Formats: C-alpha cells, structure tokens, sequence
C-alpha cells in the first residue's frame, strides 16, 4: 500500500512538467509548459521558487560542471539559463541552436539525458492534438559539438525517455500511439535500431496516454497516465506485462522523478489544464504535485547535461 501524498507547499500548475531530481543539492526542478515557468522545491528546507520567461518551456536539466546554469528548451531553442535559484528572472540566456529554425509551428516537448549525457529531446506540433492531431515531431540528440542528429521522425506527441541500466536500450512514448517503444541503444554511436512495441495500453484496459517515464533500479518503467489518474509499473524483461498501478488524486498525471535523500520517493507532476473531450469533470483537474512512498523500489539521481 504506497502512500500518496499532495505536496501542499507547492499549489497548482497548469502543466507542471518535466521533473528533475539533483542529487547533490536534494532539490527538484521542474517546468510548467504552459505558463512560461522554471521552478525549484527543496524539500528539506521546505524552500520553493521560480523564474519566468517568455517563450513556451519544456524542461531544464543542470549542466554538468557549471553551478548555476541550466540546458533548457525555450520554443525550439536549446539554450543555457543562468539562473540564481531564487530571484523571479533569469540572469542571462544564452541560445545554443534552434532544431527547427523553419518549422514555425513547432516546439520542444520532454527531454532528458541518457546516461552519458547526452540530450535527447523531441518537438511536436504547437497544436498537437489527442487522440488525433498535426503530426510533425522528430527526435534529437545533441552533440558535445552543439550539433543535433535525428533519430526517429512521424512524432505526434514526442514525450517520455528511459534507458536500460546496461545502455543497450532505449524507451519512448510518442502519446499519440499509445504505448511504449524499445529501442536497441549503441552507446558507441549513439544510434537506435530495431524499434518494438514493449507495452501496448489498448491491449491492457488501460484508459488515458502514456506522458513522462523513468526506470528503477530494478529496470521497471514507471509510466505517468494522462487522463488515466495514475502511474503504471511495467516490465521491461518482458513484453506487455503490467507490474502495477498507482492511482493518483489528479487525472492529468503528466511525469515521474525519483527522489529524496535515499531515491526511494516518487515525485509526480499533473496538469489542471481543462481540454476539450475529458473524461473528467473540472472540478478534479487541479494540477499539484504529488509524492509518493513505499514502492519498495529505489531509482537513479537525475543525469546533468555535458555540453
Ligand atoms: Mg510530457
């Protein structure tokens, strides 16, 4: 019987996105797409602030080396945030590259390190759509030579990545199908082959979209429910095998971090944004982050970006 509790502390998001845990300073970063917004929660010292911006965000994920800096999406944009960790505005912005300087109508959805470093982040239609929608996502890579490599394209909607412990696979969600995909990973190259279905939701009564997604220690995925009002543990030994499920308060769950000082709590993000055709009343569509305790399971500290 895991123990879900609401984080009082940090209020409401519209779509709180993109969780970030750094081991190092015990604190959890995070986005809210929609509003334009990086924010921070240490749990221990019970601190929380943000930062605002003007360009539609994604994530942000420390940079490795730099205190201070963050590698974060504005639009198409990858660019480094300087960031104090407590003042409302940045310090400086700096652009790196645009993925997409000639696709105006698309943005930068989830992104994340592989566990070399390596950003791998993917873009979607700015109104991309569920169940059907503009499909004109693609997915990244960039390079220590701030050069970007594509690895996979016909995204709808490019969303959660994991890794294998042994770097030999790669996990994805593009929403708009509906399950999870593996990849065989060549961490030599950095090229992903041999794309497969490893859990289909339609096959499993499963309702809403797969969103954000991590790993364990173990080598579960732990897979956020949009409009499903939970998380679901699968298996990655085996195909279409469903571990678990944990119902969360809010249907709009939209991602997953482990953390805490041990690794062992889940922290969970949802969004209270109301969308056409919900399963849902708004009265229950609120948007708070969530932790999550007693899942007998530890994960990994959040990989920073070397770049
Ligand atoms: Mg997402």
């Amino acid at each position: 019987g895991p123990v879900v509790e609401k984080i009082a502390e940090l209020g409401k998001y519209t779509v709180g996105e993109g969780p970030h845990w750094d081991h190092e300073t015990q604190t959890l970063y995070f986005v809210d797409t929609v509003e334009k917004t990086f924010h921070k929660y240490v749990p221990s010292q019970k601190k929380y602030t943000f930062c605002k911006v003007d360009k539609l965000v994604s994530f942000i994920i420390p940079l490795a080396g730099s205190p201070g800096r963050f590698v974060v999406s504005l639009e198409r944009e990858i660019a480094i945030l300087t960031w104090d960790g407590v003042s409302a505005a940045p310090t400086s912005i700096e652009a790196i590259v645009n993925v997409e300087p000639h696709i105006k109508n698309n943005r930068l959805n989830d992104g994340k390190a592989d566990p070399l470093g390596n950003l791998w982040t993917g873009t979607m239609a700015i109104d991309a759509g569920l169940p059907i929608g503009p499909v004109t996502g693609s997915l990244y890579h960039l390079g220590a030579d701030k050069k970007v490599k594509m690895h996979e394209s016909n995204i709808a909607i490019a969303n959660g990545l994991a890794w294998s412990n042994d770097l030999k696979k790669m996990y994805y969600i593009d929403s708009g199908k509906r399950r999870v995909d593996e990849y065989d990973y060549d961490a030599s190259t950095l090229s992903i082959s041999n794309q497969r279905p490893l859990f289909t939701f339609e096959k499993h009564e499963v309702p809403g979209y797969p969103d954000g997604q991590t790993i364990d220690e173990e080598g579960n995925l732990w897979v956020a429910v949009f409009q499903g009002q939970r998380i679901i543990k699968i298996s990655t030994q085996q195909p279409e095998v469903l571990l678990d499920t944990v119902k969360i308060p809010d249907p709009q769950v939209t991602s997953v971090a482990f953390g805490g000082p041990n690794l062992d709590e889940l922290y969970v993000t949802s969004a209270g944004l109301q969308l056409d055709d919900s399963s849902f009343d708004k009265s229950l569509v609120n948007g708070h982050v969530y932790r999550v305790t007693g899942l007998g399971v530890k994960g990994f500290a959040g990989v920073k970006v070397k770049l």
